[PDB]
């Protein structure tokens, strides 16, 4: 709210053109575990939904914690060819 996250930080720069090369920019607000989720970037298949400081790839139907900023960075540019 006031200072933005490294791991949202590099994607930024993408949601302000339209979303990552397969993700399309988006910003619904998901809610979950009591954890309001900001919905980044959303993808038929998956939703990059990170929180105050974690970044989340949720699936068909499973969660996805990130572990460091390398692999965010991974998650969209290593998602599809």
């Amino acid at each position: 709210s006031h200072m933005q996250t490294p791991e949202t930080a590099f994607i930024n720069n993408v949601t302000s053109n339209g979303g990552y090369h397969s993700w399309h920019l988006v910003s619904g607000d998901l809610i979950v575990k009591d954890v309001c989720y900001k919905k980044l970037l959303h993808w038929s298949g998956q939703t990059i939904c990170y929180a105050d400081n974690k970044f989340y790839v949720v699936k068909n139907d499973v969660a996805l914690p990130f572990s460091d900023l390398e692999a965010c960075r991974a998650y969209l540019t290593s998602r599809a060819a």
